[PDB]
């Protein structure tokens, strides 16, 4: 990953 979210 290495973004984030949460969707
Ligand atoms: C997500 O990032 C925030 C900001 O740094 C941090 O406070 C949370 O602990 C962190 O969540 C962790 O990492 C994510 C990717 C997992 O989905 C979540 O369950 C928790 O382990
Ligand atoms: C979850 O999915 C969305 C839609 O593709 C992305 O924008 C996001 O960075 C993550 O991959
Ligand atoms: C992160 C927080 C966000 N409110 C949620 O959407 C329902 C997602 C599943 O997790
Ligand atoms: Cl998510």
């Amino acid at each position: 990953x290495x973004f984030x979210x949460y969707x």
